[PDB]
């Protein structure tokens, strides 16, 4: 093709769930507020009305915890991993080169 | 046009605050519940990350509280509404008609 991005034109979703606990759902906030200070748009996705993104946190997670950023169908990390890539400067690096 | 409906395929939307407190989010729960209770699929949106939906919810909601239903870019019941409108068994048209 080019070497046309387009991964940046691609979906973010924090994949969460509101049925997780506040643990879960405080650290859905504390992600947001990385995806929000980074310029990084994003939407919510349930697990537990979301059949299909269940099966993306299957597959990919490897079952690691609570919330996590999915880029388009691609799992990129969690509230653990995000927050380590963020500190290392190596968020925007992460989310599109995966 | 016809009498084709199109609001039947038409974005349903949990409005809500991830950072409202526990009882939205509870009240978020309840809420989804009734929705896939209903065959009803919809997306959250969240009013601390989507300026364009804190500005739905601001022109529309009467400011009340909690969650509540939008279809598209209208506005449909909050969480008390949309509790009343299911029991009523009226739910497809509130969400249909407006």
């Amino acid at each position: 093709i080019e070497i046309r991005k387009h991964l940046e034109s691609q979906p973010v979703y924090i994949f969460t769930s509101l049925a997780g606990g506040m643990q879960v759902i405080l650290r859905s906030n504390n992600l947001a507020a990385i995806l929000q200070g980074n310029g990084i748009k994003f939407e919510y996705r349930d697990l537990g009305t979301d059949e299909e993104a269940k099966k993306i946190w299957k597959r990919q997670a490897n079952g690691k915890t609570l919330p996590g950023v999915v880029r388009g169908d691609d799992y990129i990390g969690n509230w653990q991993e995000i927050e380590d890539a963020n500190e290392e400067y190596r968020l925007r690096e992460l989310l599109y080169e995966t």
